[PDB]
C-alpha cells in the first residue's frame, strides 16, 4: 500500500513551520502574516451574539445575510458571491474549477504560497513571469507578460496588493491586462484579500476593466485582523458562481456559521465607523518604523504600497542562521520563486506590536 | 471560455437545497439533518473564552490541544490525529490521497451525498455494493462484497454508524471487512462521525482490527450538536498523517481557531460529564416516538441502531410532491443510490424537538 503520486506536492509549507521554529527558539515572528492584536470587538461582539442561535449548517454558497453584505461592498447581486472556508479554499476551488491536464495558467513571481500547489493538483501546468527587481523596487513589464501567453493558455492569477511585494497594480496595467485577457479569452483570477490595506490612492480593481470574466478574492481574516476565522469569498460573474459553489460543497461543505454571521454584521459596521480608515493609518505607522529602521542598518529596503510585508536584503544570511543566531524569524526568498532566487532577499511581516518591531530591529542591529 | 469539465461533479446537493425549499413552503424540515436546538453550554462557554485570544492561524495539522485531546480518546498519540474543516473536507481529502485514475473504490450503497463525487473528483472509478434490504430491515452481504473487489481496487469506504440506513456493523462484520482489506492490501476509510449516537450495545471501531490501515473520521459537529462548526478529524497511521495534514494545507488551510480551542476543552467535558449517555437518551426517545407514530398510520418502518435518521415506505410519493400537499420535507431515496432505487423510500431525521416530530406526524397523517 503506498499514498498516490499526487501527494508528492503535500509537503509542510514553510511558514507555519518558521512559526513553530520561532516558538520554539524564543525569536520574534516577523514571518508567517498573522497579527498580534486579537480582531476588533465590534466583530468579537457580533460573534458572540450568533453563539447559541446560528450554530448549524449555512447554505454551501453562503449565509444570506453575508452574501448581502457583500454584494453591497462590491455592488453586485447576491448570487454573483459564494462564500467559502477562507481565501485559501476559494483559490483552491478556483483552479480546480478553471484548468485541468493540457491547460496554461499564467502566475507571477514572486507568488504567495498557494498558486503552484493549486496549480499542479489542478493537473495544469503553470507559466511563471518573474517580475523585474530594480533598484527602485519591483515592476511588472507587460511586455514579458504578453510573450508568456500561449494557444493553452486558459487563465491568469493576480494577486494585488501583492503578497510578497507589496505592489498595487495602477490604472494603466489592468487595463493593459483586462486587454490582453480579453484578445485571448483568458478568465482573470485576482487574490485581493489586502484590498483593504494600501497606503496610498484606493487602488481600482481589475473586476472594473472585465467584469465578465474576473473572479475576484477576499478574506474576512486579512479585512478584519482574524486569520482563523476561515471565511472568505468568490465575487464573479454570475452564470459562473452556482458551479464554484458546487465545488466548494465538497471540499469543506460550508463555511463556519456563527463567524459568518459574525462577519456579516462587521463587514457593515466597518464601512461606517471608519475602521479600514483607522487600520491603514496603524499599518502605514509600522511599516514607516521598520523600513526606517532597517534603512538606518545601511540595508536596502523596498518600502510596500500595500499588505503588511515589506522585502529587504540581508547580505551574507540564511533564514534558519538568522532566526537561531538573531532570534528573528523572517520568510527567504526562496519561498516565493521557483528557480534562482534573488540572493539575500528576505521578507518581512510587520503586522506586529512596535514593540515586537523594535525589539526585532535591536536583535537584528546587534548582528548586524 | 468555459469551466473545465471536472465542473460536472458540481451539482447542487439535494440536501441544502430541500432546506431551502422547506423554508420557503413553511414545511417541517425533516430532511438535511441538523438539530433545532443549540450546542451544549459547556462548549458555547469554552468557545466564548477563546473569542480574542485565540483568532489566528492554528497549525494545518490542528491546535496542539485539540490533537491532544482527541489521541486521548482514540488512544493514539497526537502525532497520528489531523484536524480538517469538517468531516466533508476529511472525506475529500483522504480520497484525493489515497486513489486517482485507474484505480477503483469500493463505496456501499446506498451512500452519503459525498462519496461518489469526491471519487469522481480523485479521477478514480467507484464500484458500488448495494446493501439488501429485507422486512427486518438493511444486511450486508459479505459475499457480494468480496466479489466487487479487483486487481484495481486500493480502498474500501464504509460508514457507521451508517447513514442513512442506521445500521451499526457488528463485531463479527468488522472482522470479515479487516481480513479482506489485509489480503488485498486496501485501504481501509471509516466514517463514524456517529460513533457516540446508538441505541444498543456501545459498537467496536474498526480501526481495531486494521489498525495498519484504517483512518477513522470523526465530526465535532455530529457530536456536539453544532454541524456549523466545521471541525472534524482524521485518526490513522502516523506514516501517513504528516501527507494528509499537506493536503488540507492547500483546501482551506487550517480549520477556524477559537472553534477548534472550544471543541479542545468540550471534549473532555463531556466524557466527564456524561453529555453523551444523556444525548442518546434524548434520541432515542424521538427514535421511538417517530417510528412508532408512522407505525400508527401502518407504514413499514426500519429502526436504526445509530444516528438520527430512520427510513420507511410512503407508496406513490413523490418527495416534492410532499413537501407542497403535506407541508414536510423528507429526502427520498434516489439521493442515496446511483440506479434503480427502492420504491417509495424516503429518508427521516428526528433530530428536532419533540413539538416539530408531532407536527409532522399530524401533516403527514390527514395524508
Ligand atoms: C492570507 C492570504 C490568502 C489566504 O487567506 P485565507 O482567508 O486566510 O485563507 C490568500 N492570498 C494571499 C495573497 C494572502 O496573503
Ligand atoms: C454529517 C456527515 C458528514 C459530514 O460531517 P461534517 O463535520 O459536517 O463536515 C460526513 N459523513 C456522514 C455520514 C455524515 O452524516
Ligand atoms: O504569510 C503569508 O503570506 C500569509 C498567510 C498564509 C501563508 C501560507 C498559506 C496561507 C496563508
Ligand atoms: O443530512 C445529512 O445526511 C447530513 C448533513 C450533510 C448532508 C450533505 C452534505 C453534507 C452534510
Amino acid at each position: 500500500m503506498r499514498l498516490h503520486p499526487r501527494t508528492e506536492a503535500a509537503k509542510e509549507s514553510i511558514f507555519p513551520r518558521m512559526s513553530g521554529l520561532a516558538q520554539r527558539l524564543g525569536a520574534v515572528n516577523l514571518g508567517q502574516g498573522f497579527p498580534s492584536n486579537p480582531p476588533p470587538p465590534f466583530l468579537l461582539e457580533a460573534v458572540r451574539r450568533a453563539l447559541g442561535r446560528q450554530d448549524q449548517y449555512a447554505p454551501p454558497a453562503g449565509l444570506p445575510a453575508l452574501r448581502e453584505a457583500l454584494a453591497e461592498e462590491f455592488a453586485v447581486e447576491p448570487e454573483s458571491v459564494v462564500v467559502t472556508s477562507g481565501a485559501t479554499e476559494a483559490l483552491y476551488v478556483l483552479l480546480q474549477s478553471l484548468v485541468g491536464p493540457g491547460d496554461e495558467v499564467v502566475v507571477l513571481e514572486p507568488f504567495f504560497d498557494v498558486y503552484l500547489p493549486d496549480a499542479f493538483l489542478a493537473g495544469a501546468k503553470a507559466r511563471l513571469v518573474r517580475l523585474d527587481l530594480t533598484p527602485e523596487g519591483f515592476r511588472l513589464d507587460l511586455s514579458a507578460l504578453e510573450k508568456a501567453l500561449t494557444p493553452r493558455t486558459r487563465a491568469l492569477l493576480l494577486n494585488t496588493p501583492m503578497n510578497p511585494t507589496g505592489l498595487v497594480f495602477g490604472e494603466r496595467e489592468l487595463e493593459a491586462i483586462a486587454r490582453l485577457a480579453r484578445a485571448h479569452d483568458l478568465f482573470l483570477i485576482s487574490d485581493e484579500v489586502y484590498d483593504e490595506l494600501y497606503y496610498g490612492e484606493r487602488p481600482r480593481r481589475l473586476r472594473e476593466f472585465a467584469p465578465e470574466r474576473t473572479f475576484t478574492v477576499g478574506s474576512a481574516g486579512k479585512r478584519l485582523e482574524a486569520t482563523g476565522y476561515r471565511v472568505g469569498w468568490i465575487v464573479g460573474p454570475k452564470e459562473f458562481m452556482p458551479r464554484l459553489a458546487g465545488m466548494r460543497q465538497w471540499t469543506s461543505f460550508s463555511a463556519p456559521t456563527p463567524l459568518q454571521a459574525g462577519v456579516a454584521e462587521a463587514l457593515k459596521l466597518a464601512r461606517r465607523e471608519g475602521f479600514y480608515e483607522a487600520l491603514r493609518e496603524g499599518y502605514r505607522r509600522r511599516r514607516d518604523l521598520l523600513a526606517g529602521g532597517l534603512r538606518a542598518m545601511g540595508l536596502r529596503v523596498y518600502v510596500p504600497e500595500g499588505t503588511y510585508f515589506l522585502m529587504a536584503e540581508l547580505p551574507g544570511w540564511d533564514a534558519f542562521r538568522l532566526v537561531e543566531e538573531a532570534r528573528v524569524a523572517l520568510i527567504p526568498a526562496s519561498a516565493f520563486y521557483l528557480e534562482d532566487p534573488p540572493k539575500d532577499l528576505f521578507r518581512f511581516a510587520f503586522c506586529k506590536t512596535e514593540e515586537e518591531l523594535h525589539l526585532a530591529l535591536e536583535r537584528l542591529g546587534r548582528v548586524v
